[PDB]
């Protein structure tokens, strides 16, 4: 089997991407944030505290003839941005782009933090990291991909995120029309539960490539590119007037700037992030200070190849017995 679904930016900055997901019988379609940095499929629901729901579409398990309470199971998750959610668990039929999993754990939120409430466009998350990170207790549950894997034509999924445009998540096949040149594959460590890999270096604009190992995670659920302070300083030093602002929470730059590109290494291959991808717009409405899309990972504890990086590539998440990651230009 295979599946193919379009993923759409939630706003004009590509802050996140939503993908329609069918849950239950008859189908209830919710728009979920596919997150290769976490491993829980959770949804706004009829159980979510009413004051914490503001415009989201909810899953109502009592209206699904295939929903079953997973008795005694609870979940609770905290994300890198400080947001969180928790609740109980149902199993139900879940379909993405024509690919169906029966008996998928659907984690129903009883509580969500303010950031989730305030984002009316995201109805929940669909985790695509390794199932070892799944938070369901006392019986850990499998991700949608893990459940689907054995049925797929090939044990892979691909992320093809758009810049200010829709893109695609495919399951079970590699669309050879969706990228240019060849795909370069690189080793993955699953020791921390992430799609963790090592970039071979970077360049800023038309500058020379610096060969240096940068361990980080491929994370579709993180907006920006978070890299070591040395690398980030070298980038922003090429933008007149750019500075790190403790009050804003990262590097800002004059909105009048033209940003240089940023290149990262994948083995001997190179992925180029155009400068425009690094512009996250005014820090507040009407400001002439703009927020940068490359930020320091210092104090996160891990480097994160988030959407800023991934949307410059066609990315293969290869879930074979020994997982790997592939990157192609597009």
């Amino acid at each position: 089997s295979t599946g193919s679904a379009t993923t759409t930016p939630i706003d004009s900055l590509d802050d996140a991407y939503i993908t329609p997901v069918q849950i239950g019988t008859p189908a209830q379609t919710l728009n979920l944030d596919f997150d290769t940095g976490s491993s829980d499929l959770w949804v706004f629901s009829s159980e979510t505290t009413a004051s914490e729901v503001d415009g989201q579409t909810i899953y109502t398990p009592s209206k699904s003839t295939t929903a079953k309470l997973l008795s005694g199971a609870t979940w609770s998750i905290s994300y890198g941005d400080g947001s969180s959610s928790s609740g109980d668990v149902y199993t139900d039929t879940v379909s993405v782009g024509g690919l169906t999993v029966t008996g998928q754990a659907v984690e129903s939120a009883k509580k969500v933090s303010s950031s989730f409430t305030e984002d009316s466009t995201i109805d929940g998350l669909l985790g695509l990291a390794f199932s070892t990170l799944n938070t369901v207790s006392p019986t850990q549950q499998k991700t949608f991909f893990d459940n689907a894997k054995a049925s797929l034509d090939s044990p892979v999924f691909t992320a093809d995120l758009g810049y200010h445009a829709p893109g695609t998540y495919n399951f079970g096949f590699i669309d050879t029309t969706a990228y240019t040149g060849s795909i370069t594959y690189t080793a993955v460590s699953t020791k921390q539960g992430f799609w963790e890999w090592t970039s071979t270096g970077y360049a800023v604009g038309s500058g020379t490539f610096k060969s240096t190992s940068i361990d980080g995670i491929a994370d579709t659920g993180t907006t920006l590119l978070y890299l070591p302070a040395t690398v980030v300083s070298a980038y922003w030093a090429q933008v007149s007037g750019a500075k790190s602002s403790s009050s804003v929470g990262g590097y800002v730059f004059p909105c009048s700037a033209t940003l240089p590109s940023f290149t990262f290494g994948v083995g001997s291959a190179r992925i180029v992030i155009p400068g425009d991808y690094i512009d996250f717009g005014p820090i507040s409405t009407g400001s002439s200070s703009c927020f940068g899309g490359i930020q320091s990972s210092a104090g996160i504890g891990i480097n994160i190849f988030g959407d800023v990086a991934l949307k410059a590539a066609f990315v293969v998440f290869n879930g074979a017995t020994t997982p790997t990651l592939g990157f192609a230009s597009k």
